[PDB]
């Protein structure tokens, strides 16, 4: 623990100007509660969650006997749903996502970070458990009708859906028919995300770059008046660096992206390493764990007092609070 | 009254209790401060562009040919001189403000609902432009969705041609997208919009594309001379509005729209803290709705009731 | 005027080219006695109200009389007030005559299909879906809003406001031939009005294509009074080039059917 | 495949048979896969060397880093070479098309139609959608070179697909009216091709029997799976297998391109 804590300082101390200044704004967006965090198949892999990859195939071993590029993801279960019958894919559906795993820590770091609000892609309901631990509250919305009915501030937002209504195909997008009328289909689910993207400070952890749902996203933002919305916070955890003709592209399409590869040696393999090494940073930023320099102490101090200057006098017991 | 208006006044009142009550504000509120009408600049427009002097069309299209043809400079110089004019603040203004809403969605370019707020000390991040949905320092949104005059009295500024509608989706896509979330997650109120409205119809035919029950019905002030026609409401309540008509509210004149506002939004603020309540069916519905919840705890101290029923 | 003379000769250049196709509007089918959409509008608000119209209430009202009386009884007037038999008045003589490449209208009448039938001048009606497919001629004569060949219900026609709000959904086909033979003819807008729902739908989908990647269509206005400067400028900018009957000739308010002859006639004569 | 070519001949007989030519028949005649290029365009960016995100993505990043200049560039090293047109583009005119509408953006299809006799107005661009003198069209639906090989006249990167609609109206107007009026029969396309896909989510829309389910020339190696044959079949294309009509190699794609073709021409 100690050798971990001292080795993230180190990282730290010797870590970029972009990725610190990127660290920065996370966490003052974390401070003013306006820090959405947009997770992807990641942050449930890392729970040993069925991953998609092996539906596809077992729905390619259903199609043909044998068992993938992206087109493929959506293609293979549609193509399955129609050779086949619903009620086959919805046997499959149920057979391998009808199970429990646990919060691994970056559900943890995820909602120690005071999100406002946690879109995801997974029809998991880890992060529902995970809220829930935690005493806060979200209001989970998986569906059209949940929309309306929303009975707090803060949204768990699952943009494809999810299992709650039942382990049934129509309650997830996950087919090529699906994708192609999620906006006739989810019209008030898309406002939302678009809104709250539009609204709060994003976070993508748990996505790669070439994900459909980053460059779905990334074109709608093309769309966007330039400089009317805030770059998203991209928390790259693929195993090997990020080459930088790929970084420069996608931080032109709209990203700024924090390569989990780049701060920490992991080996290939060692996704967890690399989920904590990102998190760890901006929690511990948090937690005031990086300070060291005298002028960093009257900063912070600074930041938390000045406000108070326009006060005549502050109750020693508000001091506290002012301190957290 | 009738029972549906009673039934619209108790859902409208639950909301603004609840936070959770938008104000779609329409032109017709803002003239009733005297704040000139469009078909005045449009008949104006008109008068410059032929001899002398509107269609639903012609709303967007005079304004248009006026641009094409005598220039940005010409179009934004009537709109200045037309528009740059101060006015006072409605007390219908004040009764929105009262009704204690989340958001205020508006059609209207003026700043009277911003005077209003800025008097009655409500704070409301104002939301004209793209660059503000970003930049919004509150939770509660005064949302523009036509634009305004803060920035300046320009063209550019506001939605008024024919061509500002058609690229509106394309122009105002965080602001389009902010007033359907705010519409999808809260009761709306139409206040100061004809039934026919371009805005409010262009509403309805969004809202057909959602799913069958996915929303909730909005609540339309209409605050015509005439009663609506009971094929005109069926119509639109079919289409998924509420319609609280004034004219069968009260009786009133042909041209005194101000009455007719102000009994809308004062039956509305005095139910604010109407129990609702005549007959004893009523009253223990209410009852139960209060103490059904503490049937959960095991013994409730006695000096807490007075909590439970304020 | 060297502007109108050389239109003229445009077209007379496309029909001598072979490449001329006619955009037939209301207006001449109302030439020959046909119920102006309006006195439909009319009888429908006098059903539904008692008593007597912009853009945007020539949809809705239809739609209100649909919603709310029901489809039996808006296919009961459509039938009661669109089946008769009419006559084919000269202007779809002389549009024939002037060789069309194909007939693009927007009315469900089936006045140019009998001028068609009687006059010689062979085309394969194309009302619904299921005639692009299935065409034997390959010049067509193109209902855009659908017709009553099937029956006379409003199913088989564009009318009521939900009927545009959808008609590229349910009419692809119709909708993707129309444009297709705008891009490759020469478009005659006979029998519209400037203000025509219609005729700003095509200027806006126009209004996309790449900057003078097509022809102007050629806009009659037989209207009657002359054409504002202002707006002849501003609807010759959306790409369209107008000839006015009431700066051609000059006549009285009612002369609608010298204006449709004249403005024809002369063309046919500067072929 | 009897049926089908009962349908084929009828139409060409007829005069309303149009081919749709895809990148196959080029790659027949050696022109480059567009793979190669893309991963020519990922040599030069990654330093070594395929999905259809990837397909659009490799020539987008390209282009954004890189520059239009090196795009146009590598476009003119790697297209400005001449080819022999295969027995396949003779085989396929042989059944005088009504129009013939090809993604290549190569001058193949021009010079077998000048060779062979036959003449189409060739469409390429917005412009010359207007001037067209002939009702037959020769529509290349992705651009072409014939204005120069400048990346901007082609349809060969994410921008170019995303944006196609807004660029070429009037070419897509014009593709799917020919399709709608036409009997059309897919030759040289991946069953799994994104414009093939693209094309039959369009279809999908249009209602039921209000057009001629389009004939799709399979020429892979392998037989088509029965659950891919009947998926496609259903989605709306009339598939006819090569590799299934006639035992073949591997690598030699000509002869079930020339087992079908000649197949469709002798049951004339
Ligand atoms: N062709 C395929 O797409 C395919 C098919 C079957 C299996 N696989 C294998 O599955 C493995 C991982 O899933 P994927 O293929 O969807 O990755 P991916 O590259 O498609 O997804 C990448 C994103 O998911 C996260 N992630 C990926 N693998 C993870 C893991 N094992 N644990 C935790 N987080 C992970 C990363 O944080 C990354 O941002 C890969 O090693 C891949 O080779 C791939
Ligand atoms: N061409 C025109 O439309 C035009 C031009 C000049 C005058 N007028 C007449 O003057 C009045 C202008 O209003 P409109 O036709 O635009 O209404 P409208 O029907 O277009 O607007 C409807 C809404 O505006 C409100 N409203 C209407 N008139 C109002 C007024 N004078 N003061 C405050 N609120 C009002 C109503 O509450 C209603 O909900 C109308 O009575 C109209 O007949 C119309
Ligand atoms: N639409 C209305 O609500 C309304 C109200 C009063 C009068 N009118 C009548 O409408 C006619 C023209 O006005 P509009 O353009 O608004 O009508 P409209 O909506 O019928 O326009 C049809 C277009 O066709 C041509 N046309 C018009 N009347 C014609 C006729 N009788 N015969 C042949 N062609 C004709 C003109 O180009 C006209 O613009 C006049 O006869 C007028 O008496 C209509
Ligand atoms: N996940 C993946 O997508 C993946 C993985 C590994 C390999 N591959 C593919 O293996 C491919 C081998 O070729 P392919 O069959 O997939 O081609 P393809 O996918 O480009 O299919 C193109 C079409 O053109 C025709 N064609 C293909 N090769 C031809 C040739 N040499 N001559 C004439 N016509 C030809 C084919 O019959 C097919 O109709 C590579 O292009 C590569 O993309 C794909």
């Amino acid at each position: 623990s100690k050798r971990y804590g001292e080795k993230l300082k180190e990282v730290f101390l010797m870590l970029d100007n972009n990725v610190v200044e990127c660290i920065k704004e996370i966490t003052e967006s974390s401070r003013n509660g306006k820090l959405v965090f947009f997770v992807g198949a990641g942050v449930s892999t890392l729970s040993d969650y069925p991953q998609w990859w092996r539906l596809v195939d077992k729905y390619h071993e259903e199609l043909y006997g044998s068992p993938y590029s992206s087109d493929e993801y959506l293609r293979i279960p549609q193509i399955f749903y129609n050779v086949k019958g619903e009620m086959a894919f919805d046997g499959i559906l149920k057979d391998f996502f009808q199970v429990d795993k646990p919060t691994n820590p970056i559900h943890d770091k995820i909602l120690a970070m005071n999100p406002a609000h946690v879109i995801t892609t997974n029809y998991d309901n880890l992060i529902d458990t995970a809220c829930w631990k935690r005493g806060k509250y979200f209001s989970v919305i998986s569906a059209e009708e949940d929309v309306a009915n929303a009975t707090s501030s803060r949204y768990l937002l699952k943009v494809h859906g999810d299992f709650r209504k039942g382990f049934k195909g129509e309650n997830v997008v996950l087919k090529e028919d699906d994708y192609l009328n999620y906006d006739q289909n989810y019209p008030l689910i898309s406002n939302l995300m678009k809104t709250i993207i539009a609204t709060h400070t994003i976070v993508f952890i748990g996505y790669g770059l070439g994900d459909y749902n980053i460059n779905m996203l990334l074109n709608w933002v093309r769309k966007l008046q330039k400089d009317s919305f805030h770059k998203p916070f991209f928390i790259r955890t693929d195993p090997s660096p990020i080459e930088n003709e790929t970084l420069i592209y996608y931080e032109n399409k709209g990203l700024r992206i924090i390569d989990a590869a780049s701060l920490i040696d992991s080996n290939e393999y060692d996704y967890l390493e690399r989920y904590s090494a990102v998190m760890d940073l901006l929690i511990e930023s948090q937690e005031n764990k990086f300070i060291t320099k005298d002028d960093e102490v009257i900063d912070y101090i600074y930041g938390k007092i000045s406000p108070l200057f326009a006060l005549q006098y502050i109750r020693k017991i508000d001091l506290k609070h002012v301190f957290e």
